[PDB]
């Protein structure tokens, strides 16, 4: 297990990648088909990952481009958020 230690700058660095954009899709599609069947991100991550790794450059390119657009919501945050100097 990864132990996280406090004292970090709390700097916004969390923008999702292509994989994540794929996993968020495959999930919602199934969640809409079954609104009463919990499709929790973590438990479905393994179902999407096996498909993600088996998709070609055509299918991945779609999720890449979109993942690039996610930086737009992280940039604005980091560009204005002034973190500690490591005190």
């Amino acid at each position: 297990g990864s132990h996280m230690g406090k004292g970090d700058p709390k700097k916004p660095r969390g923008k999702m990648s292509s994989y994540a954009f794929f996993v968020q899709t495959c999930r919602e599609e199934h969640k809409k088909k079954h609104p009463d069947a919990s499709v929790n991100f973590s438990e479905f991550s393994k179902k999407c990952s096996e498909r993600w790794k088996t998709m070609s450059a055509k299918e991945k390119g779609k999720f890449e481009d979109m993942a690039k657009a996610d930086k737009a919501r992280y940039e604005r945050e980091m560009k204005t958020y002034i973190p500690p100097k490591g005190e």
